[PDB]
């Protein structure tokens, strides 16, 4: 029978935001959002919150497929990590059942002497990127950036870099950014940071120099955020690029602003990327799981 | 035969003062009136109160730290490097009669922008008490200094203490952890990981993954992270600040121990001097140059 005529509900349930979509095939019939992330439920059960946000959408036959922190230990029910290497096709065959045709997508893990790593949520965008922009290497930037090695059937390995988080920590909570004025866009400061980070993957001494540079007048006070961003992204790409080698274009999975920052970083070290929007990758990935459940 | 002087360490949140006659500390005092917590008092009034009954015509006050920053009493501009160790006591900033502020140091060239204010005074002490070509001064902001017998040539700063605190207590790494415990083993393991990964950025998240997956006890995260950051620091800078003489490590007793272990893991000798002893010997050498 034809899965494209099947209704399904896609959920992305984070620690602080909840997004829900009702789909029929590639048609998004309705979408809803709530501030009721899993650590912000304000005393309600996850089951009650899901029923509220899917009100008038449910009808017995319609599966609910959920990604993200809803399957963590602070979520509804633990969906245990799948250890790597794992087939792309394992994800959709290993869903955690929470009752009544409601399913949680598990994250992925790696556990060996030289690599301990987890992801939860990004596997769903990965599945989408595998359909939309296949590669041996996927880079998925954000607060935490995932770099993933895969072939056409299996996900082999990944690493995580705290780029967005560290930018936040350094600019807004640390002495590096203390006392700065409102921050402005600067293509030149970003480009200069990028060059500095690319040449200093062993980046630790460079962090304080961002502050000293603005104190001594070599970096305008309004351009610190942009310089810091370039430094961290540059150091990230120089650290991992030769370890995530590939003839094929890295497939870069992110929103449009951050895509173009990483494209610029990759161009400064001579690497080609194919870009796929994070939201498109998410929905294509979720859909692949919903079609398995409705098969 | 020996100099009478008053030594001040005046930080953002704390003030300490000592009356000395040569090496004899006659009296010490402390106050919560850091230069950002004056509570509407003038710095001059805070200093008058803390030096009450100590003052005479011939007794200079020598002050280090944030008192000489742009949020302090009066700016003691940074001395650009290279500078002779002896240049520091000849370029004090006067704020009043025989009251002097010690200036920090800076470097400003294409591949190095750096500042310090406070640590130069410890450095002057360490130059007398454990001379070396390389001084490492750990803390919130670790200073690594290159110098010869006469001149301070260069320095770098690593935010080891600040980054440790932020990543443990202000970020998703240490979110959800129980109270943290001492662990020689977790520190030693972090050290090995950091020494082998100076390009440390991917390793930071793996500390959190390590505890999620049961490879690192939830209560030993602080210790592992400490080893990781210190190990990465030392592997980043050791070959750049090379030298045959023992690195002169200037720190309190906890950090001294961590850094000794970090340097021993990469085969590098260390001569330790306590940071408080270094500070006092440093301030003393300046007071003696003022008294003349």
């Amino acid at each position: 029978s034809n899965a494209m005529t099947a209704r399904y509900i896609a959920i992305d349930w984070g620690s602080t935001n909840l997004r829900a979509w009702l789909y029929q095939g590639e048609e998004c019939l309705e979408s809803r959002q709530s501030e009721a992330g899993v650590t912000r439920l304000n005393g309600r059960s996850p089951a009650a919150v899901l029923a509220e946000i899917t009100q008038h959408w449910r009808d017995g036959a319609t599966p609910v497929v959920m990604a993200g922190m809803v399957g963590s230990n602070v979520g509804w029910k633990i969906a245990p990590y799948l250890p790597l290497p794992a087939a792309f096709s394992d994800i959709g065959q290993q869903l955690t059942a929470v009752g009544d045709n409601i399913w949680i997508i598990p994250g992925l893990c790696v556990s060996r002497d030289d690599n301990h790593n987890v992801m939860r949520g990004e596997e769903t965008q990965l599945l989408g990127a595998r359909a939309l922009a296949p590669s041996s290497v996927y880079v998925m930037p954000g607060t935490h950036c995932k770099w993933v090695l895969a072939d056409r059937r299996q996900i082999h390995d990944f690493r995580t870099v705290l780029t967005g988080e560290l930018h936040h920590l350094l600019l807004q909570l640390s002495l590096v950014g203390a006392g700065l004025p409102p921050q402005e866009t600067s293509a030149a400061a970003f480009a200069a940071g990028l060059q500095r980070g690319i040449n200093n993957p062993a980046v630790l001494p460079q962090l304080f120099e961002v502050r000293a540079s603005h104190v001594l007048g070599a970096l305008p006070r309004e351009q610190v955020s942009e310089f810091l961003s370039g430094l961290l992204i540059g150091a990230e790409v120089a650290t991992l690029s030769d370890t995530f080698a590939g003839q094929q274009a890295i497939s870069l999975v992110a929103g449009s602003s951050l895509t173009s920052r990483y494209q610029q970083a990759f161009a400064a070290i001579g690497r080609e990327v194919s870009a796929v929007a994070g939201d498109t990758a998410f929905q294509t990935g979720i859909r692949s799981i919903a079609y398995a459940v409705a098969n």
